């Protein structure tokens, strides 16, 4: 199964960019790495752009898939998503060469991304519509906002080792700091 | 228009689009009309003149946008102008923490300060509790900036979800606003 060539190309496109991202990513590299023709990785994803598109798109759904979002339990929610990122750092790593190689212009899958988020915001709106979360915000702006602390400190590692202090101290203190502030926000 | 000045500049090109590890000193000598030599006289190697270029840029948003507790909305205002109009900032600190992680910055002392400052000014909001203490001040100061820059990091995101053009922009603003006075309010 992980021997299959197909996987292994899954595997070295990950590694290759989540390193280089994806202008800066070697086909070449990915293929040496996979102990896999150049042209196998183009037999089975046709070019760069959808190679990383595939990949990223199935990262995505292995965290919505284990982590819904939930506005019945906001912080059991946040704990999973931060246990997650810990756990798998690639997913965010390659959001962010996307987000720097396409800026504000259309994705390769840009209807399926659009249907991922969609899913989210509904589950944000539903906890709304049932009053177990503010309103005052809208659904998505608020999902954006809860998903962008929990986020952040992987953007900026520096910044938070500096402002909370490395060791475990630091992470979890920040943990519960980004629960309560998820509260303060979504409450009534 | 001197010289230093063309380095710092061309620096600030190439740290922006290639980071720190893919910035290339050939490429900032031509670009800035200067000897590959003369980079190493103004700053010493390549990881200190990043240092340089990201401590004078911080410096700058630090002079022209203090942490004000007493006007969160107003001091939110002033963050995402700023932002907008000098995207460099964020992008080098972008390559900062994927360069060097968890790791001693060549600067370090000076970046404690820098923080150690802001924290200050929260904290003394957190003292005249006009902002709530319920959340340490570093901490405090860490989510408020996270959801003020989070959109410049995934510019997709924001734009399927919040909408793209000034109407996804101007609605995000106000939402991040009306979430730092839920988490500061007293």
């Amino acid at each position: 199964d992980p021997e299959a060539t197909k996987a292994r190309i899954f595997e070295a496109a990950v590694a290759e960019f989540a390193r280089h991202g994806i202008a800066g990513a070697r086909i070449d590299r990915i293929a040496a790495e996979a102990r896999a023709n150049k042209q196998l990785i183009y037999a089975y994803y046709g070019n760069k752009g959808e190679l990383f598109a595939s990949v990223l798109e199935k990262k995505m759904l292995d965290l919505a898939i284990s982590v819904p979002v939930d506005p019945d339990d906001i912080e059991g929610w946040i704990d999973r998503l931060l246990d997650y990122h810990a756990a798998h750092p690639e997913l965010l790593r390659l959001l962010f060469w996307e987000g720097m190689e396409y800026g504000t212009a259309e994705l390769p899958h840009e209807a399926e991304r659009q249907e991922h988020y969609a899913r989210k915001v509904a589950a944000v709106r539903d906890g709304q519509e049932r009053g177990v979360i503010t309103d005052a915000i809208p659904a998505p702006d608020l999902l954006f906002l809860l998903v962008a602390m929990a986020n952040w400190a992987v953007v900026v590692p520096q910044m938070k080792r500096i402002l909370v202090g490395g060791g475990d101290a630091g992470t979890d203190g920040l943990r519960d700091s980004i629960k309560k502030a998820a509260r303060r926000i979504v409450d009534r």
